[PDB]
């Protein structure tokens, strides 16, 4: 296709443009008719922009309802109605905002000016961003034998300047859920924040729980948990570019808000990083949640977890492959025997786009509704078994 | 919160899962109440194109790229869109003058652009100048997002005074720069009054001190180059100036791309790199992100690429012609009305105030007649961000008419409504409760 290094003089046929885009189109994605549906939602809300709520009160509603429903899904009632929050643009914005908030909260509240934060080494890399961005010393603690945060190590690391601790539910690298309860307990005992990163697990964990699978309380059921983030786009099945950050009580949330009084451009407030932003995306989340409902999520996470079971089984049924920790649907597989990167590469050749991890070396499969399709997991295992045979005879 | 009673509120997930039809119906229903406002040119800014078929077009684009760039290996299509959008924008802003070194990134809005630049200048200056108490010098008119960056990234923000015609006072700026100043900025134009700052002397001030010069062209980015080409008076404001080290332009505003998309440009790669974030020894693998966001809606980038290609230089020319011509007509009518006054000499974004009357009341009367325009303060005035939507027939004529009636009113009644409100910490105490009411269920 023609490359454009500079604006066309003329202006091209909309048809021609649409053709090229379609031509190219001919984890990552978390169904034909569902997508079709969200796309039509978007279309209806295309012009939306939550910065001007006076013009789009429709969006201001969507956002509020999405936050509400999510909070309730994460034990918001346990907090006794004080739980609040905001729709962000992704897990990262959620993570950044929280970190920023805890910083601001702690300066105002504790006089802390050299903020420090304690997260498991497994904690999402976005934590390091926040750290550099907002000038917070980030202290990453070690994991334990089953790749969960070592809480003792965490306890040792907290300091009079620590403003918050975090745990992942689950973490991206290995897909295990951290000891959220003892972490949130550590938190409370020191009077510092506890943030749960449930960006990945936010919309599957509550139903896995309800479903008989082993998951520790990880949300607002715990007094210590002061904030938790969950991604409505990934497993919430909302359209990409949308997420949620929740706080136990309003006093925290307010530290996240930005307000400017004497700007000649008028009064200025923004709840998030963004100023103007795509209300349309919020619509897709609201729509996706309502279309699914508790039943919808239950069924989806059932299918996913069941596939994961099947898959984990097949995998473990190769003595040369090892699963890191005991993940539920996000799986990290490594080899003490072989060059896992090669196994991953062979697999890549056979058409799989899976994520390579390191420290330790392993690739990971973020199981998705897309894998609950028939023979999919069966295909995976088959290709995997052939890939290992290869590497065995070609180190 | 008008639909409180019109539509069921959801405080918690439905047990069942609702008909997609029913859902779509409610959303469309709200859209039916809402479209006219912006579609019928009653809105200051908000919607910048608003044309039925153009929107329809971008919507179909979105649908096709329905796709994020954090996984470029899966969506190299997007990685292209973003690169081409940056390229075309840079060229439109004098990128060639910089001699091919101009680079940049697609962000999610003018704000992200502004934040990123500020962050970059901070990081650049620490690494390069050892500056650890960064300070930044912007005109008081400079967008409020500058204050955000300041609090976010721990940069002392110094706002300098404007001159009689509401342009940055460069002398004041010169006086304010310090061994710790990492960057100065100017707006092309600013949001409050829509005037373009003395970018040339500012960018000169910058170079002479070896500090950054950022031009905020979020608003003017996609109209100024064509207004220039069109015979209207606009100073060089982009990379044509050696001193300008970075400039931001919003493809979603007057670029006519779909909402949620923008561009930040740097004169040379060495600056851009300070914006990038990279994490090596995360067990989750190698991690890089060019912007604030990790995962970002590639679909939106597509809509910008598509919007730019569909328009082309001809497209922008025509559009800005129409807009500027309306603005002329409008400014004329306004200046003819005693006793109002236009602040500075804006081209399409207009700030009108009254030394004679309570402008907020004039704004409120106007509001009653159906106009959604932005109330400014310090000084008091409302502003009209002219848009393709106002280039429609009798629109400006409607505006002037309603305006003239609104002034007659206030003349004989010096006065309530939403006016009382618009009239320092109580503000934060209040605006916060407001943000809470918004999110209330
Ligand atoms: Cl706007």
């Amino acid at each position: 296709f023609p490359s454009h290094a500079r604006l066309p003089r003329a202006g091209l046929p909309r048809a021609e443009i649409l053709a090229e885009i379609a031509a190219m189109g001919a984890g990552a994605v978390y169904d034909e008719h569902h997508i079709a549906f969200l796309n039509e939602v978007y279309a209806l809300q295309s012009q939306s922009n939550p910065l001007h709520p006076d013009l789009w009160p429709s969006t201001a509603k969507f956002e509020a309802e999405v936050v509400a429903m999510t909070a309730h899904m994460l034990g918001g009632d346990a907090a006794g109605g004080t739980v609040c929050g905001t729709v962000t643009s992704g897990g990262t914005e959620s993570l950044l905002l929280a970190m920023k908030t805890y910083r601001d909260w702690a300066r105002a509240t504790k006089g802390i000016t050299a903020p420090e934060a304690v997260v498991p080494v497994s904690a999402h890399a976005a934590f390091d961003k926040a750290a550099q961005y907002f000038g917070i010393k980030l202290v990453r603690t070690p994991l334990d034998a089953d790749y969960r945060a070592d809480v003792a190590a965490m306890r040792e690391a907290i300091t009079p300047n620590t403003v918050v601790v975090a745990g992942s539910a689950p973490g991206y690298p290995h897909g295990v859920v951290d000891p959220i309860p003892e972490i949130a307990a550590l938190a409370a005992e020191h009077g510092i924040g506890c943030h749960v990163d449930a960006c990945l697990g936010g919309f599957i964990l509550p139903w896995a729980e309800r479903l008989g699978y082993p998951v520790p309380p990880f949300d607002f059921r715990l007094e210590g948990v002061t904030s938790v983030s969950a991604d409505t786009h990934k497993y919430g099945y909302g359209a990409k570019g949308t997420s949620v950050i929740l706080y136990r009580r309003p006093d925290l949330l307010h530290y996240q808000y930005f307000i400017a009084a004497d700007w000649p451009g008028g009064l200025y407030f923004s709840p998030t990083f963004a100023g103007s932003r795509p209300g349309a995306l919020s619509a897709t989340a609201w729509a996706a949640m309502l279309s699914l409902g508790e039943e919808g999520y239950l069924d989806a996470t059932r299918r996913i977890l069941q596939a994961a079971d099947r898959l984990k089984a097949g995998v473990r049924a190769i003595p040369s492959l090892k699963i890191l920790g005991d993940p539920l649907w996000v799986i990290a597989v490594a080899s003490d025997e072989l060059n896992i990167y090669q196994v991953m590469e062979e697999m890549a050749g056979r058409g799989w786009r899976l994520n390579g991890l390191h420290r330790p070396p392993a690739f990971h499969v973020a199981l998705t509704l897309r894998h609950t399709e028939p023979g999919v997991v069966d295909r995976f295992l088959a290709d995997l078994q052939d890939a290992v045979a290869q590497v065995r005879a070609h180190p």
